[PDB]
Order: structure tokens, then sequence, then C-alpha cells
């Protein structure tokens, strides 16, 4: 009689029961035969590991019985209508579930903030997107995609670590980089005068202690690795930044809603984490919008885990109730229902 | 009854004859006892010294007896009343010149654009100046003065280089620096953009040769180097840039006159032989300046020369000829003829 919430992410899973104001489990979403990444930039590619990771979640995490609780899934924005399906065949015929549905992400961290109208960004271990929403449902046209996000990040910060003297080349080490980046880095509001800072002082440098005990001191490259999000060619992608990706998400919308998408610029995700990540926005956005428009970035302090509450929140709500699928709908009439319906 | 042109800079001597487009002698200030530089920031600060080099000019570089050449020399903008003396003094009874004059070296260069209105840059080796001139006159009250210029960037090269894991610490190693800085240096149109394509390809990596024939890569400090021209703290300078400069300059001006200024920014002396500088300043001065204003910004090829060349104009002036002041005038008035008429 309560439902589940499972938020299945390219680097983490958020799993968890709905009315609550937390995932009661996170852990990383990873099969070993050397690990696999059964989600690759936010799309499920590999299904026999998927089935384990939601055994996982079900069996070990949560420790629940599948066919007794409405489950609700989460997909990527522009999520293939053929992926959608093979995870309702799964959750019906392998699982049993007695309900289910599948929500988009970045919908869920738009409702977390208290809005049906705004534009999210939403940017994870493995994929980074710009998603119009208005009145509760995302505008595909509008959405942007971007291939970059934490994973990337935490390797760049490995390679320019590389040249300040260190050797952080191993998947063990790697989880130690990814620490550093999530304890140490932050957005230069100027990333000019910051470089001018480091490279004139010490002020900006910060020290790291390894698992062994010893002791590291990191500068520039507390800013040089999230600043690839405003720069994605510091790592050799063409792509435009988040700042840019954003105005030209609104830019594909409507003249109507264009002041209500600006005003209302909802950050979601572990990768926007990073201090100073809202001015910097603020900023930018301002730099590239008209003169008069009202620029806003909320950054709810919750926002490693929207995508999950906006769940809860959603799973809980009265007016949802009648969106779920039940498996005496599956069985009667076909994976299609996941149309015009979800 | 050939007038001579010397212009005495912290670095170099340009000296020759008035009449001519080039000066035939360039050679360093620098007296040995360890090298002394006799001119710091562009001022005199050792007259035994200076004295030396003078006595250079006339009997080792030009071959020429003093006595027999009217001499106009040269001088930094906000050059003090008691140095200026000085000079005069040691012209007349040191080395018995028939007449002379003491000029104001970003005038110079202004007349060899074939202006007598505008807005000097002048960056040598050791001073940087913003010189607004209306009508031949330098605008005392609206100069601004920066120390920093190309031996503070060598130094800069010097230290950036280690960084990569070269080892540039002599004062010979400080020369072949200065070569390189001179050969491979330019400014980027934008910094973070250089910089990401520096650190994501090799497509602005030089190749430079050692005297003793090794070959050696340099990247991003090409332009990293003359960067601190438009942002000195870098070296740990709370100075504005510039561009900055130029702006504040400017600003202090009569607004009658300010339209002429802008149209009319003169680049002068060696550090602003960069590749690219003049785009840039362009590009910074209109990001300051108000959005209908037309910014010009000229860059004459021999600007390297500019000062010794506005020098050999002038003295080559009918205008002039009545400027000049002769030993008899000074061995009748005293050092303060040099007011109400230089
Ligand atoms: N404080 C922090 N600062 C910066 N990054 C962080 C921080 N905390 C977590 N992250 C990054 O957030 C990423 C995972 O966040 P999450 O929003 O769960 O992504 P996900 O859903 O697994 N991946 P995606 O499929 O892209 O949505 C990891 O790369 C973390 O390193
Ligand atoms: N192509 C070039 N690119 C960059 N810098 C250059 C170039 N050529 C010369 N320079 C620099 O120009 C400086 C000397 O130029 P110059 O205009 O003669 O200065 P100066 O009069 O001796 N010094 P100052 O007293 O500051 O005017 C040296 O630092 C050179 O390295
Ligand atoms: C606290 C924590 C957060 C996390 O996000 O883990 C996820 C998943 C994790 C799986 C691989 C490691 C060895 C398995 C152990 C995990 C413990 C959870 C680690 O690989 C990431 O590190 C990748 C690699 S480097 C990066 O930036 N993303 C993201
Ligand atoms: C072609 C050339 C240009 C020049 O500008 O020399 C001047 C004067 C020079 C004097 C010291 C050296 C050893 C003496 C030899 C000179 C030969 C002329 C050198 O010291 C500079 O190099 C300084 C130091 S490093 C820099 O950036 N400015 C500028
Ligand atoms: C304000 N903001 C966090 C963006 C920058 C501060 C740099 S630091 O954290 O003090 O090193
Ligand atoms: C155009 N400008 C000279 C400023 C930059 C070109 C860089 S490079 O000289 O080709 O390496
Ligand atoms: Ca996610
Ligand atoms: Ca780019
Ligand atoms: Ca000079
Ligand atoms: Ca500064």
């Amino acid at each position: 009689t309560t439902a589940l919430v499972c938020d299945n992410g390219s680097g983490l899973v958020k799993a968890g029961f709905a009315g609550d104001d937390a995932p009661r489990a996170v852990f990383p979403s990873i099969v070993g035969r050397t690990l696999k990444y059964p989600i690759e930039h936010g799309i499920i590619t590999n299904w026999d590991d998927m089935e384990k990771i939601w055994h996982h979640t079900f069996y070990n995490e949560l420790r629940v019985a599948p066919e007794e609780h409405p489950t609700l899934l989460t997909e990527a924005p522009l999520n293939p209508k053929a992926n959608r399906e093979k995870m309702t065949q799964i959750m019906f015929e392998t699982f049993n579930v007695p309900a289910m549905y599948v929500a988009i992400q970045a919908v869920l961290s738009l409702y977390a903030s208290g809005r049906t109208t705004g534009i999210v960004l939403d940017s994870g271990d493995g994929v980074t997107h710009n998603v119009p929403i208005y009145e509760g449902y995302a505008l595909p046209h509008a959405i942007m995609r971007l291939d970059l996000a934490g994973r990337d990040l935490t390797d760049y910060l490995m390679k320019i670590l590389t040249e300040r003297g260190y050797s952080f080349v191993t998947t063990a080490e790697r989880e130690i980089v990814r620490d550093i980046k999530e304890k140490l880095c932050y957005v230069a509001l100027d990333f000019e005068n910051e470089m001018a800072t480091a490279a004139s002082s010490s002020s900006l440098e910060k020290s790291y202690e390894l698992p062994d005990g010893q002791v590291i001191t990191i500068g520039n490259e507390r800013f040089r690795c999230p600043e690839t999000l405003f720069q994605p060619s510091f790592i050799g992608m063409e792509s435009a930044g988040i700042h840019e990706t954003t105005y030209n998400s609104i830019m594909k919308c409507d003249i109507d809603i264009r002041k209500d998408l600006y005003a209302n610029n909802v950050m979601s995700g572990g990768t926007t984490m990073y201090p100073g990540i809202a001015d910097r926005m603020q900023k930018e956005i301002t730099a590239l919008a008209p003169s008069t428009m009202k620029i806003k970035i909320i950054a709810p302090p919750e926002r490693k885990y929207s995508v999950w509450i906006g769940g809860s929140i959603l799973a809980s709500l009265s007016t949802f109730q009648q969106m779920w699928i039940t498996k005496q709908e599956y069985d009667e009439a076909g994976p299609s229902i996941v149309h015009r319906k979800c």
C-alpha cells in the first residue's frame, strides 16, 4: 500500500518510499563481472544488468516484495519510446509490480521546487539536460542535451592534477579525485580574475588528506575543473556551455512563456552542487539575455535528491492516482498503454 | 648643421640624425661595473652612468662631435622638472652642445602618426603610459602610469616556463626568453577560449631553437605572458590593465575632446608589438565605452621606433626651429629657461 520511488541515474540509484523527505537508499549503478555502468548518459543500455540493479533495489536495499508496492520509475528527457516500453515490460512481467509509472526526471525536480512551469538544468554524473517545462509538460523540441557531467569533470580533474606532479590514474584513485571534486571544487565568478589570484598568491590553495594519511595541495584546479561546464572545449568538446544551452533552449520556446522560463531557472543534480554556480549562471545568462529580462536561478540545498523528492511528491498526489498503470490494464492492453497515459 | 635625435629608454637607446626615417644606432642602456640600468621606469636615476651612455652615443655609436650638432633628447611623461634641468646642464656644460631641447616621448609618437590630437599608449621595457594629447600638448592631470612593461613580461615568461619543466634562471637566459617573447608571444582575443584550445589540442604550440641547437615547445605561455598587460594581478600588481587605464585617462579629460581621444588611440613602443594587441584593445575598449562611441586603434608597423621618428620629424620642422635652446641663451639665463620654452 506504500508506493516505491526509484530514480535510476548514470552513476547513482536513489530509492525509497513515496511520502518521505529523502530516499532511504542511495547506491552506485554498477554491475561487476571490471565494472559495467548499465546506464550510459541517462539511458539504460544493458537490460540484464539493469534487472540485477532493480533486483538489488527491491530485495537488498529496500527489503520489500515488488508485487506489493506501486512503483514509480524515472527516465531521462527524450528517452526513446522503445526504452520506456521495455522498462514497463520488465517491471510487470519480471518483477510482478501491481502498478507503475515512468516519470521524466527533470519535471520531478521542478515539482520539488514547488513549480509546474520553469526551465530545469539537470546535471548528473553522465549527462546534462536543459528542460523547459510549461504547466507540467516538458517541451521536447526545446530540450537540450549535453554529454558532459560529473564523471567527465572528475577525469578532467585527474588529468590536470597530473600536470601539477600528482599521478591519479587507477579507477580506485578516480574515486579519491571525485571526492576532492566534491569537497574542494567551486565555480569562479570570473575565470581570468581567479587564474590571476592563483598565479600570484596562495589564497585559493586547499589541503586534502588522502586515505593513507598524506596531505596534498590543490590550487586553480578547484575552479578549472567545473569551468568546463561553461567552456566545454577544455576537454575537446565543441558544444556550447550550460549558460548558452539554457539560452538556446529558452529561444526554441514560444515567446509567450520565455519571461517565465528566464524567471524560473531551477538547478538539479549533483553536478549543480558547486559553490558559486548560481551566481555565475545569473551573470552569464544576464550577459546573453535582453537588458530588461528578470533573471532568476533557484538552487535548492537538497538538489542532489530533487528528482527523487519530486517523485515522492508526485506519487503521493491525489491527482496522480488515476495515472498509475495497473498490472490488470497492462495484461489486457499491451505495452502501448504507455502513451495515451504516461 | 645636422641635428641629432637621441631617445633614451629604460632598456634601449635609439639614436640618429633628424631627417632620417630610422635611427642609425640602437643599443642597450647599460653600464657594467654586474649590469646597471641607469634609467628606471623611464626616468634617469644615475647621472654619472647616464653621462657614459651619452658619451657612447656621440663618440662610439654616432661618431660625431657634440659641439657641432643641435641635440634633441626625450623624456618620459611626468618627468620631474629637476630631472629635465640636470639633463640640460649636462648637455651644455659637459658635452658643449650648441643647442638642444627635451621632448615628451609619447607626443613624438603621436606626431609620427601624422596627428597632433590623440591618446597614446606607450609601452616600453620599463614603463607604460597613457598620454592624452590635444593640439600638441600632453594633458598632465590625465596621464596614467603603469610600472609594467617588457622586462616584467619577460621575467613572468621565465617564471611560467619553469612550471612547464624548463629552467630559465640566469641573466644570459633572460635574454633568450626575451627573444622567445618577441618571436612567439601574441595577445589572445579571448583568454578563456585560448586556454581551452591549448588545453585540448596542440594547435597553438610552437618550437623554438636555443643557441646550442636544442629545440623546445612553448604553448599557452605565448599568450599568457602578454595577457598580464590587461590583467596585471597575474604578477601581483593591483593596478588596472592597459584597456582600463586608457578609459580612466580619457575620463579625466574635458568631455569636448573625449570623442577625438577614443577615435585616436595610437600605440607606441616594443611592448605594443604583440600580434593581436590592436583587436584586443578594440574589443576591451568597446566593452567599457558608451554604445555609440567610434573607437579606433592605430598601430603603425614602425612603432618600436615611433618616438625616435617623431623626433626626427620635429627636429626638421621649420616651426620648431625657434624652440631650440642655444648655449648662448643658457649661459645667459640659467636652467630655468627650460620652462617658459620647453
Ligand atoms: N558537492 C558536489 N559537488 C560537485 N559534484 C557533486 C557533489 N556531490 C555529488 N556530485 C556529483 O554528482 C554526480 C552524481 O549526481 P546525480 O545527480 O545522482 O547523477 P546521476 O543521476 O547518477 N547521473 P545522470 O544519469 O547524469 O543524471 C557525481 O558525478 C558526483 O561526483
Ligand atoms: N616583437 C616584439 N614583441 C613584444 N615585445 C617586444 C618586441 N620587440 C621588442 N619588444 C620589447 O620592447 C622593449 C623595449 O622597447 P622600447 O620601446 O625601446 O622600450 P624602452 O624605451 O627601452 N623602455 P621604456 O623606458 O619603458 O620606454 C623590450 O622589453 C622588448 O622585449
Ligand atoms: C560516494 C559515491 C558517489 C558516487 O557518485 O559514485 C558513483 C558510482 C561510482 C561507482 C564506482 C565505484 C568504484 C563504486 C563505488 C561507490 C561508492 C559510491 C561513491 O562511480 C562514480 O564515482 C563515477 C566514477 S568517478 C565519478 O565522478 N563518477 C559515481
Ligand atoms: C636585441 C636586444 C633588445 C633589448 O631590448 O635589450 C634591452 C637591454 C638588455 C641589456 C642586457 C643585455 C644582457 C645586454 C645586451 C643586449 C643586446 C640588445 C638586446 O636587457 C633587456 O633585454 C632587458 C632584460 S630582459 C628584457 O625583456 N629587457 C632589454
Ligand atoms: C564565493 N565562492 C565560493 C564562489 C568563491 C570563494 C573561493 S573559496 O571557497 O574561498 O576558496
Ligand atoms: C590572430 N592572432 C595572431 C591574434 C592569433 C593567432 C594565433 S597563432 O599565431 O596562429 O598561433
Ligand atoms: Ca539523474
Ligand atoms: Ca568552446
Ligand atoms: Ca621609450
Ligand atoms: Ca587585477
